[PDB]
């Protein structure tokens, strides 16, 4: 069929294209916020950013 990534379902016609593709879907950012579209590399971090801007109250 054809070569699609399996993080944002994009596609392409190589296997060393979207292998050099998928290295960039691992040690990303695993903290995006769904708030602003933001990203982070740590948890706490995450957090300390709604409770401070967004808001708390268990999520964000
Ligand atoms: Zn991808
Ligand atoms: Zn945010």
């Amino acid at each position: 069929r054809s070569f699609v990534c399996e993080v944002c379902t994009r596609a392409f016609a190589r296997q060393e294209h979207l292998k050099r593709h998928y290295r960039s879907h691992t040690n990303e950012k695993p903290y995006p916020c769904g708030l602003c579209n933001r990203a982070f590399t740590r948890r706490d971090l995450l957090i300390r950013h709604a409770q401070k801007i967004h808001s708390g109250n268990l999520g964000e």
